[PDB]
């Protein structure tokens, strides 16, 4: 809703010594995603034009009223970390949200240039921004590095059960708490951070439980398409009249976009948590078909886990929700 009396300059959020640690880690049509350090403490920033009457990175510029949803979602999913009945951390925590004004900080264009050089950008260079330009700036806990980039780096299929378990547990709680669909859980939006912790903890509809961590702490991101309600008030991204999302493939990912629309009949207001099961199946696929493990499955026990996950893959599309998976499916 509000954090200030009006718009502020970039230096409020990104003082000099912070801007000098800013380093781009991701992007979308909305804008850009940078890592930095704040008081000895890493943080992901998300910067997003607003009220701009000109086209940015392709689409138009979301209004304040249009960007609010994402905030609400981000805040609500963060609260979960410290709730009681429906509790999970397997999302990412918002530390701050500020409306910023001015042209783009040159130091950040240096960071944007480096990204585009080593990796390539689908967005235009943000040098065309004026000094009257308003942005929103979301500052989050820093979750880790996404699964795609973490393929060679996983250790065993054990680790894969742990992640899938963690994701389901999270989505279940969000279903339970907020009636939540993520609607875009590509292996890009699943972060992993090493944790010395030996067991993670969550609570679903009042029941507490653990999940062996296998040295990893999974965090979910990118609430760009996500959905939820509190008090019968739904907050969601309408894509009914979008096309590109459902038209375009290569990877199995792109079939999910089609499948969701098949599920919900192109009415995106409605609550269909199968959407979460789909995305979970997609991820199980990824776990089985394009992951490469530091330890090889050549031991009777790692075979057993393999089988246990294949059986998960085939069986799981016949459950109605992450909740249902978590409770009912015999992987857990
Ligand atoms: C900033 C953020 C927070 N939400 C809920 N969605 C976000 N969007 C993106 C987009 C691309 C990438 S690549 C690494 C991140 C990280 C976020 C936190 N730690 S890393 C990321 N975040
Ligand atoms: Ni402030």
């Amino acid at each position: 809703e509000c954090s200030q009396k009006g718009p502020v300059p970039f230096s409020h959020c990104l003082p000099t010594e912070k801007l000098q640690r800013c380093e781009k880690i991701g992007e979308g049509v909305f804008g850009e995603v940078f890592q930095t350090i704040a008081d000895h403490t890493p943080v992901a920033i998300k910067i997003i034009a607003i009220e701009g009457p000109d086209l940015v990175n392709g689409s138009h510029q979301k209004t304040f009223e249009e960007i609010l949803p994402e905030i609400i979602i981000s805040k609500e999913l963060s609260l979960l970390s410290g709730e009681v009945c429906n509790r999970t951390e397997g999302f990412i925590g918002l530390n701050s949200v500020h409306c910023v004004q001015g042209s783009y900080p040159p130091l950040l264009l240096k960071a944007w240039d480096h990204y585009n050089s080593t990796k390539g950008s689908a967005n235009d260079r943000p040098d065309f921004f004026k000094d009257d330009q308003l942005f929103i700036v979301l500052e989050f806990e820093f979750g880790g590095i996404d699964l795609e980039q973490m393929r060679t780096k996983l250790s065993s299929l054990a680790t894969a059960k742990s992640i899938l378990h963690q994701l389901t547990a999270s989505l279940a709680v969000a279903e339970a708490s907020l009636r939540f669909e993520h609607r875009d859980l590509h292996w890009g939006n699943v972060l992993l951070k090493k944790t010395s912790l030996k067991k993670l903890h969550y609570t679903l509809n009042g029941k507490s439980s653990t999940i062996p961590s296998c040295g990893l702490q999974v965090s979910i991101i990118d609430y760009t398409l996500s959905r939820l309600e509190r008090d019968g008030i739904v907050v969601f991204c309408d894509v009914s009249m979008d096309e590109d999302l459902f038209t375009g493939d290569g990877d199995y990912q792109f079939d999910i976009y089609r499948l969701m629309k098949k599920e919900n009949n192109n009415r995106w207001g409605e609550y269909h948590p199968y959407s979460n099961v789909l995305w979970l199946h997609y991820l199980t696929d990824k776990m089985l078909k394009q992951m490469t493990f530091k330890t090889k499955c050549n031991t009777p026990a790692m075979k057993q886990i393999k089988r246990k996950i294949q059986e998960f893959h085939r069986t799981m599309l016949n459950f109605s929700s992450a909740t249902d998976l978590l409770c009912q499916h015999s992987l857990f």
